């Protein structure tokens, strides 16, 4: 009876195995645009992904992750509200069974079709495993996807999904450039939060971009053909792998723009 997104093991159940689920800095949250505070001291974000080295794509049973070589400062995030250098280790998505839902964060209660998470860890802690035990260990860049025109830069990911349909499958995925997934503007909202899947650790500085990317109907459709189950087990479509918005509690969302 492992955690998941079903009726008997879904998000409303995670607190029984992971108490922090009811913590003070849980993610995701609804981003009220009118109460977010513009903070002029926020620096622009610095994304340096030109030397990124993708290695593999893996179906881990709750999403698919594109993994990168994080043994050197090849793909890093600096600036914004961050102190120090954060290395990209993996990116993944959350999506819905319908185009009207799928994002984890919401903007004025609006839900997007999907949400991309670029996960980075603070080099000062030496490895991802140590970074998750710290309050400033991770920086996650969140990008919303809306259905419209196609995103050419995402097609390489969509085409390989047939080869990792079931949990535990992996495939070589080299020379993928994550710059093709960024929007034109890097304006963002930021708040202190957590991982949105177990262990739900409160170690994330969230950076959510204001500008969504558009993807085609057909591209998002291919995400919905993945399976939560392993090969040879009954088929359960990998859809609605998103956690609902959690209480903001004692936190303030800051905006880099007005
Ligand atoms: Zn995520």
């Amino acid at each position: 009876h492992h955690w998941g997104y079903g009726k008997h093991n879904g998000p409303e159940h995670w607190h029984k195995d992971f108490p922090i689920a009811k913590g003070e800095r849980q993610s995701p949250v609804d981003i009220d645009t009118h109460t977010a505070k513009y903070d002029p001291s926020l620096k622009p974000l610095s994304v340096s992904y030109d030397q990124a080295t993708s290695l593999r794509i893996l179906n881990n049973g709750h999403a698919f992750n594109v993994e990168f070589d994080d043994s050197q400062d090849k793909a890093v995030l600096k600036g914004g509200p961050l102190d120090g250098t954060y290395r990209l280790i993996q990116f993944h998505f959350h999506w819905g069974s319908l185009d009207g839902q799928g994002s984890e964060h919401t903007v004025d209660k609006k839900k997007y079709a999907a949400e991309l998470h670029l996960v980075h860890w603070n080099t000062k802690y030496g490895d991802f495993g140590k970074a998750v035990q710290q309050p400033d260990g991770l920086a996650v860049l969140g990008i919303f996807l809306k259905v419209g025109s196609a995103k050419p830069g995402l097609q390489k990911v969509v085409d390989v999904l047939d080869s990792i349909k079931t949990k535990g499958k992996s495939a070589d995925f080299t020379n993928f450039d994550p710059r093709g997934l960024l929007p034109e503007s890097l304006d963002y909202w930021t708040y202190p939060g957590s991982l949105t899947t177990p262990p739900l650790l409160e170690c994330v500085t969230w950076i959510v971009l204001k500008e969504p990317i558009s993807v085609s109907s057909e591209q998002v459709l291919k995400f919905r053909k993945l399976n939560f189950n392993g090969e040879g087990e009954p088929e359960e479509l990998m859809v609605d792998n998103w956690r609902p918005a959690q209480p903001l509690k004692n936190r303030q969302i800051k905006a880099s723009f007005k």
